[PDB]
C-alpha cells in the first residue's frame, strides 16, 4: 500500500504515498481497467461538512497552523454557516489555494510544474451575463499579456439550488467557427459545428469562413444565455509559416494564441464552481497535431504533403507522419518568431518529469494519466513514454460536466 | 455490468461483454489504475481441476459440442489423471486451441487479426538442450519461410514440480549482442549487455562487433542451460537503405527479419509451459522508433540528424521527429525490397480496429491495452489513438515470468 513507479529509460524508481489521501474512484476496478475510457461514470447539507472539513484541515496544514485556533474555529465558523445556510463561502485565501491545486491535481495535465504560479480572478461577486462578459475580457487581456502569455483563472458565482448555475457554453473562450457546407464537406472547425449552430440560433450573424472567432454564450444566474463578441485587439492570433517551405504562407493558416478552457467545472472543499474558465500557454502539438490534424478536425495531411511532393499512393510511405513533422516545426517556429508563448513536446516532457520528481519529494506522490500525458506524435523519443504513471482522484479538482445546452430548464 | 467503448473520430459504439468471463486481477482498484505500469504485481491438485474444467468447457463449446459425451468423458478423463498423477496433459487438438486462444487474449498485441492463423509445433516430447536447439531451428526455418514470414509457436514440456521446468534463457531468439566498452559506452545492443555477458561467461567467444547474432542459452528438465549457434544461413538479415538518402547505407544498419518472444510462459487449463518461443513479422515502428531511437538502445537520432543537415541546437527545432520519420520510411523501405514480411504502423493499426470490430462482434468484447496498441511514433493519427478499449486478462494466456537466473537453483 506504498506504490512504487519505475522509469524505464533512467531505471528510476519513486515510492508514491499520495494516492492513501484519494478519495473519489476511478472507473477500474480489479478485475478491469479503464484507464483509455475518456470520461468514466444537487447536493445536501449532511455531505458538505466532511468535504469542508477535509479541505480546511489540508490548507491548514499547508501555511504550518494546522492544529491553531484560527483553524479551530473556522471549522466551527463554517460548520455554523452549512447549518444555518446549508451551504458556505470560501474566504479569498481559500478560494486562491483551492484552485492551484485543483490545477495540481489534474493528472492529465502536463503542464502542471507552473501550478503554483496561477493569477486567480474573484468574479464571484457577479450577477448577469454582461458582468461575466466584462471579467471574461478582462482575463483574456490580462493573460494574454501581448504574448508574454500568463496562467490564471476566473471563478464565477458557485452552484446553489441547482437551477441558478451560471455557466460559459462555450467550451473555450477563443475557438473557431464550425460550418457544415451545402455539399455535406465542413468550413472552418468541424468540433464546433453544433455549438457554432445554437449562436446562428441565437441572432449570431455568421461570417462564414474558416478562421471566425466564436462569439462567448455566457448564461447568468439559471438565466437563459447571451451572445457576447470578443474585442478583436483582445484576440491575438499567429500567422502559420515554415522556416523553409515558402509555400506554406499560401495555406492561409493561423491560430490563436491562447487555450482556454471554459467548460468544466472546479470542486474546492464541496462547493461546486460551474463557470471556471482557465488558461495557459499552447503546448505545440496541441495545435499542430490535434487541431489541424484530427480526420474529423481541420484534417490538412492531405494538402501539406501534396506541396511537399511526396508518395501518397502507398501507406507505408509514410508520407503522413512526413508532413506531420513539418506542421509541428512551422505551428512552433511562428509563435516564437512572434513572441508569443509556446513550448514544444520535447521540453514540456521534460518538465514533467522534473515536477513529477519535486511532487514525489516534497509531496509524496503525482496522479498522472499517461494516457493523456504523452504527447500525439513522436512519444517515445519523450521522456514520458518511459515513465510508470498512477493515476488516482485528489480534491480540489476540475471535473466534466454536461454540455449545458442538455441540462438546462430553457424557456423564452 | 455490460460496458460501452467509443470511438471518438468515429463515432462508432461497441457494447463489451466478455469481460464477465474474465478471471485474474489487472493491478487497479476503485481507487488507483495501474495501466502504464509495465508489470504489475508450485500449484497444487485443488487448485487445478476448476482451471481444468473451465478451459475444457469453453474448448467444447468452441468445436459446437457442448455438453456432449465426449465432453462429459474429457472431463472425468482429465479429473481423474488430476486424482492420480496431480496433474494432466493436453490432447494435441487442446493444445492448439489453448496456444491461438492465448494469442487472441494478448492485450498487448496489436497484431492479433491473425490469431487464428498460427502454427503449433509440439515440443512437449523433448528432453535434452539439444533437442530443443532442433526444435528451435526448424521454427526459425519454418517461421521465416524465405522472407514470406509465418506465425508459429515452440510448446516445450509443461512445468512439473518447479525445479524441471525448461527455459530458453533469451528474450528473444534472435537478438544482437551487447558490449559495454573501456571507456562506459556501448558496442551492439545495450538492452543485452547482462544477457551477452552469461553466455561470455559460459564459454562464447564473442566477435565484440555491433550486429553479432546470440547464441541460444537453453536449459531443459531444469538442468543448467547450454549455448547452442544458430546456423547463420536461418538467420535472415535486412540492409537497411532509404529511398532517397544515398548516404543512409554507410550509417551500416540491419535487423533481423524474425520477431520471436521467448521469455514468457503460456498458461492453458492451468498448466504451465515455461518454454514456448512465439514467432510473427515485425511491425516497422518496432524496429526504426524503439530498437534504434530509444535512449538506452541503440541511439541513432544523433547521427541521422546529422546527416540530414539539421538544427540540432535547438529542442524546439524538431530535428529529433523529423530525423525519426526518415528512419521509419527506411526500415519500412528496405524490408519490402526484400520481400521481407513487415507491416507499417498505419496498415497495422487499422487492422486491429477492424479485428475489434469482430470480436465485438462474434465474441463480446475485445481485451486491449491502449498504452501498448497505440504506436510509439504518429500516435492520433492512427485510428487507435481515438479508440476507447477496455483491459482484463482472459484465460488461455501468456504471462511474463522471473528471468531464469535469478529463479534457478545453480550448481556445476
Ligand atoms: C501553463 C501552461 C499549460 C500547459 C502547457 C498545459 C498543457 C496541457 C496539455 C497538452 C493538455 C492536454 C489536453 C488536450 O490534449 O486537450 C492539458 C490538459 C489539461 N490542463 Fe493543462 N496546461 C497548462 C496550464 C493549465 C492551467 C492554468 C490549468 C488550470 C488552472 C490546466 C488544467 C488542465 C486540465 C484540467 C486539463 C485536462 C482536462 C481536459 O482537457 O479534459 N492547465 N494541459
Ligand atoms: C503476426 C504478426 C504480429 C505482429 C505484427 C505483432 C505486433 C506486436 C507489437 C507491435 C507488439 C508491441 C510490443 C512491443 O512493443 O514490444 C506486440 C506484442 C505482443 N505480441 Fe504480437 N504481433 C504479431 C504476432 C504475435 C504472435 C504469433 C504472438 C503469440 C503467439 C503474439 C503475442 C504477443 C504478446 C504476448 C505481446 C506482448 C507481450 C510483451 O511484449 O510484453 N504476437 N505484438
Ligand atoms: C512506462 C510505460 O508503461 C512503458 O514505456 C511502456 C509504455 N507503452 C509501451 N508500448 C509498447 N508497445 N511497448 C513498450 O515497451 C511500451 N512501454
Ligand atoms: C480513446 C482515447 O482515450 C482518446 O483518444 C484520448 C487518448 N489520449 C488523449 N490525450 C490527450 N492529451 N488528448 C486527447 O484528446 C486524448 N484522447
Ligand atoms: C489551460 C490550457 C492549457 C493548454 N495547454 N491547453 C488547453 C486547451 C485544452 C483543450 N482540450 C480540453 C480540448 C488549456
Ligand atoms: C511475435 C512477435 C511479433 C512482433 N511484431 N514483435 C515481437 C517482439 C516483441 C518484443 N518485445 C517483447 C520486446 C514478437
Ligand atoms: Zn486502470
Amino acid at each position: 500500500r506504498f506504490l512504487k513507479v519505475k522509469n524505464w529509460e533512467t531505471d528510476v524508481v519513486l515510492t508514491d504515498t499520495l494516492h492513501l489521501k484519494s478519495t473519489l474512484e476511478t472507473g477500474c476496478t480489479e478485475h478491469i481497467c479503464m484507464g483509455s475510457i475518456m470520461l468514466p461514470s444537487v447536493a445536501t447539507k449532511d455531505q458538505l461538512f466532511p468535504l469542508a472539513k477535509e479541505f480546511l484541515d489540508q490548507y491548514y496544514s499547508s501555511i504550518k497552523r494546522f492544529g491553531s485556533k484560527a483553524h479551530m474555529d473556522r471549522l466551527e465558523e463554517v460548520n455554523k454557516e452549512i447549518e444555518s445556510t446549508s451551504t458556505y463561502q470560501l474566504k479569498d485565501t481559500e478560494l486562491i489555494y483551492g484552485a492551484k491545486h485543483a490545477w495540481r491535481n489534474a493528472s492529465r495535465c502536463v503542464g502542471r510544474i507552473q501550478w503554483s504560479k496561477l493569477q486567480v480572478f474573484d468574479a464571484r461577486d457577479c450577477t448577469t451575463a454582461h458582468g461575466m462578459f466584462n471579467y471574461i475580457c478582462n482575463h483574456v487581456k490580462y493573460a494574454t499579456n501581448k504574448g508574454n502569455l500568463r496562467s490564471a483563472i476566473t471563478i464565477f458565482p458557485q452552484r446553489t439550488d441547482g437551477k441558478h448555475d451560471f455557466r460559459v457554453w462555450n467550451s473555450q473562450l477563443i475557438r473557431y467557427a464550425g460550418y457544415k457546407q451545402p455539399d455535406g464537406s465542413t468550413l472552418g472547425d468541424p468540433a464546433n459545428v453544433q455549438f457554432t449552430e445554437i449562436c446562428i440560433q441565437q441572432g449570431w450573424k455568421a461570417p462564414r469562413g474558416r478562421f471566425d472567432v466564436l462569439p462567448l454564450l455566457l448564461q447568468a444566474n439559471g438565466n437563459d444565455p447571451e451572445l457576447f463578441q470578443i474585442p478583436p485587439e483582445l484576440v491575438l492570433e499567429v500567422p502559420i509559416r515554415h522556416p523553409k517551405f515558402d509555400w506554406f504562407k499560401d495555406l492561409g493558416l493561423k491560430w490563436y494564441g491562447l487555450p482556454a478552457v471554459s467548460n468544466m467545472l472546479l470542486e474546492i472543499g464541496g462547493l461546486e464552481f460551474s463557470a471556471c474558465p482557465f488558461s495557459g500557454w499552447y503546448m505545440g502539438t496541441e495545435i499542430g497535431v490535434r487541431d489541424y490534424c484530427d480526420n474529423s478536425r481541420y484534417n490538412i495531411l492531405e494538402e501539406v504533403a501534396k506541396k511537399m511532393d511526396l508518395d501518397m499512393r502507398k501507406t507505408s510511405s509514410l508520407w503522413k507522419d512526413q508532413a506531420l513533422v513539418e506542421i509541428n516545426i512551422a505551428v512552433l517556429y511562428s509563435f516564437q518568431s512572434d513572441k508569443v508563448t509556446i513550448v514544444d513536446h520535447h521540453s514540456a516532457t521534460e518538465s514533467f518529469i522534473k515536477h513529477m520528481e519535486n511532487e514525489y519529494r516534497c509531496r509524496g506522490g503525482c496522479p498522472a494519466d499517461w494516457v493523456w500525458i504523452v504527447p500525439p506524435m513522436s512519444g517515445s523519443i519523450t521522456p514520458v513514454f518511459h515513465q510508470e504513471m498512477l493515476n488516482y482522484r485528489l480534491t480540489p479538482s476540475f471535473e466534466y460536466q454536461p454540455d449545458p445546452w442538455n441540462t438546462h430548464v430553457w424557456k423564452l
